[PDB]
């Protein structure tokens, strides 16, 4: 077995907390874990208004990885849409990135714009979808930005329909507001194929997710074909959580790959 340092990246409304079953799994295979909290997510100080864009939202990724020491690398692992995050790290990172692994995330490429795929997300998603979440607008840095919060349904119903009520009990006590800068990203830089597109990618798809349904995940794969796949079965959304033990045999063979 290889020795790798696994960086794992939430999604929307969530945090590091999200990773609170695999991060110990994978340490005990012996395994560096770091598990962040982006901007105004999980426990971090910051509420969304303070947040203008996805780069900002990225910060704490970045920050951390400007301080990994020359010569690590690591393995980033981005659930949902943690996969635009990992994105936007790759491109300014990508020599300190040994592989990016997709788990029923969003895959941008560099062709179009970045906000591309959630263009696409959002056309074939029916608006009744998002049940009892709640959207909201903000002004930062001049721009007007949307905003969504999961509520308690939307999380019972789309999100974490497989999984007990004490897991889904912390997503209720815990889950924040956030964005996807969607109209922040419209105007922003395309993805390069010199930083985000060197790097390897892995993507795992889910086939029970009802946030990101199977044949969205399978469109994105399509779309940006990445270096390898995996299928997960029996995973909701939140498959970290109901197929940790899965993820964590699929993430050792991504170490002992790249
Ligand atoms: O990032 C997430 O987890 C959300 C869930 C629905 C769409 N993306």
């Amino acid at each position: 077995m290889a020795f790798a340092h696994f960086v794992l990246v939430h999604g929307a409304c969530h945090g590091a907390w999200s990773w609170h079953k695999l991060k110990p799994l994978l340490e005990a295979l012996g395994h560096k874990v770091t598990a962040l909290d982006l901007a105004a997510s999980g426990v971090d100080p910051r509420q969304i208004e303070e947040i203008g864009s996805f780069d900002e939202y990225s910060e704490p990724l970045l920050t951390f990885l400007e301080a990994l020491p020359p010569g690590e690398k690591v393995i980033l692992v981005g659930h949902s849409l943690g996969g635009m995050n990992i994105a936007i790290a790759a491109d300014k990172y990508c020599e300190k990135i040994a592989a990016a692994v997709f788990l029923a995330a969003f895959l941008p490429d560099t062709e179009h714009c970045p906000s591309y795929v959630l263009d696409k997300y959002n056309e074939v998603t029916p608006a009744e979808n998002w049940l009892d979440t709640t959207f909201f607008t903000y002004t930062k840095d001049g721009k007007e930005i949307t905003g969504m919060f999961f509520g308690p349904k939307f999380l019972a119903h789309k999100l974490y329909q497989l999984c007990g009520p004490e897991e889904y009990e912390l997503a209720k006590m815990l889950v924040r507001k956030s964005s996807l800068f969607m109209n922040i990203l419209a105007k922003r830089p395309f993805f390069t194929k010199e930083g985000y597109g060197s790097i390897k990618k892995i993507y795992v798809w889910t086939d029970q997710d009802k946030g990101i349904p199977p044949e969205f995940q399978l469109w994105q794969i399509e779309n940006y074909k990445p270096d390898k796949v995996y299928k997960v079965e029996g995973g909701d959304h939140m498959a970290m959580l109901t197929k940790t033990k899965e993820i964590a045999e699929i993430l050792q063979e991504v170490a002992d790959t790249y």
